[PDB]
């Protein structure tokens, strides 16, 4: 689960 990036992942 990949969104935005800086506090939730960009890597999946």
């Amino acid at each position: 689960g990949c969104c935005s990036d800086a506090r939730c992942a960009w890597r999946c």
